């Protein structure tokens, strides 16, 4: 799998099914919309359906390695009705490649079970912070049932779920991968304790991930190679550390050094 270890990344390959329009909650630095040509994490040139979804999985497996086939839409892969549609299309067409997702984690302890039953090897979780004085100024909604929240209780609720559903992944034989998004000011001194409570949740790799101030930030520096790594080596030391992430869009095919993006 490219996206774990660091030596397949340029050699595997792998799929991105704009499969997964809106999102639950609402991060400070989110964009999506479609704008074609952009290395944005969010940045899909087209949305698609479940079936052709599998129409492109099809087209591209032949004339493309891939190795694995990823939900990571625009939203929260689980936000959408068509990811477990694509997953049960793709469990029978496609038995060879395994499946991963991005999540945010808030509807994981509800579909863990339906993420076991759709056959689906590797998950990751954006989690951007545990304490509540941190991630309270990292997220401003989050619609949960049928209610929404909107302040400190909003990042609890997010962070609660979050966690018990990187524990239910766990528990289910799920690998599950961490992506950390370092803001410079924010959570900069806290990965490592994100490290330590993740571990002790139960994940496996760990991607810290450098900021990208393309959102509703007032353009934050983006955290220095440096800085990059002296919380890189210093988590390493806790978890193993994914450390080749070029921060995909949500449409990219083929290999990670060679892809395309519709
Ligand atoms: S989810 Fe993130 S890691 Fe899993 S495949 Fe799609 S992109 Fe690669
Ligand atoms: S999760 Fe992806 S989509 Fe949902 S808000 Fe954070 S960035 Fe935008
Ligand atoms: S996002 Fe980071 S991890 Fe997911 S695929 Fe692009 S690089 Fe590999």
């Amino acid at each position: 799998h490219p996206c774990f270890n660091e030596k397949l990344h340029d050699r595997v390959g792998r799929v991105h099914v704009p499969i997964a329009p809106r999102c639950n909650i609402h991060c400070k630095f989110c964009t999506r919309d479609i704008n074609e040509c952009e290395r944005r994490p969010g940045v899909t040139g087209r949305l698609m359906t479940a079936d052709d979804a599998i129409k492109h999985v099809e087209k591209v497996k032949e004339e493309m390695p891939i190795s694995v086939i990823g939900v990571a839409g625009p939203g929260d892969a689980l936000a959408n009705e068509e990811t477990f549609e694509f997953f049960k299309k793709a469990s029978k067409k496609f038995p060879d490649l395994l499946k991963c997702m991005s999540t945010n984690g808030l509807l994981l302890p509800d579909r863990a079970d339906e993420l076991a039953e759709l056959g689906i090897n590797t998950v990751t979780v954006t989690v951007n912070a545990v304490d509540p004085e941190i991630g309270e100024k990292i997220y401003s909604f989050v619609v949960y049932k049928d209610k929404v929240y909107h302040g400190r209780e909003a990042f609890e609720v997010l962070s609660r779920n979050q966690l018990e559903g990187i524990e239910k992944l766990a528990e289910r034989g799920i690998i599950v991968k961490v992506n950390s998004v370092l803001i410079p000011g924010l959570n900069d001194e806290h990965i490592v304790d994100i490290a330590r409570e993740v571990k002790k949740r139960g994940a496996s790799l760990m991607n810290i991930i450098p900021l990208i101030p393309m959102g509703e930030m007032k353009d934050y520096p983006r955290p220095t190679c440096e800085q990059i790594e002296r919380v890189r080596n210093e988590v390493e030391k806790i978890i193993p550390v994914f450390r080749a992430c070029t921060q995909c869009r949500a449409d990219a095919y083929g290999i990670p050094g060679k892809k395309e993006a519709d």
